């Protein structure tokens, strides 16, 4: 959810 989409 910030560094990556997933997170």
């Amino acid at each position: 959810g910030y560094i990556t989409p997933l997170d």
